[PDB]
């Protein structure tokens, strides 16, 4: 299915430190937010989505259209400027995000019934598995 819809519980988490390192956020930050449980919550009508990233640590809101490059600044992750395009190889939702890093976005599906997500930087890799309604 491509409907990621729901407010999204974290189940499991991994190398989500080597994510951040890979993206130089530094260490206080780096070592208070890998602790932290997340939930991500999707409206999604069509092409265009409103996604916001939470915990106890932080807010990361985006909103896009599924095959609309924007620029994007991405504020209290990293604060880079990035130039983003989110699109569906099958039922993958991939996001690139061409800057300063390498391989930088994420991968993002539903296979379960849950919802998975990879996130990408440089070398690293995050795994993510979230639980819905
Ligand atoms: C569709 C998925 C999106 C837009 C994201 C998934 C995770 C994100 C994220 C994680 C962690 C942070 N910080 C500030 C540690 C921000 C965003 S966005």
């Amino acid at each position: 299915t491509r409907d990621q819809n729901g407010t999204w519980e974290m189940e499991s988490n991994e190398n989500f430190e080597g994510w951040m390192k890979a993206l130089d956020i530094d260490f206080a930050t780096r070592k208070i937010a890998v602790r932290l449980t997340q939930t991500l919550v999707i409206d999604q009508d069509g092409d265009n989505f409103k996604v916001k990233s939470t915990s106890t640590f932080w807010n990361y809101d985006v909103d896009f259209t599924v095959g609309v490059e924007f620029d994007e600044y991405t504020k209290s992750l990293d604060n880079r400027h990035v130039k983003a395009l989110v699109t569906w190889e099958g039922d993958v939702l991939v996001c690139v995000q061409k800057g300063e890093k390498e391989n930088r976005g994420w991968k993002k599906w539903i296979e379960q019934d849950k919802l998975y997500l990879e996130l990408t930087c440089g070398d690293q890799v995050c795994r993510q598995v979230f639980k819905k309604k």
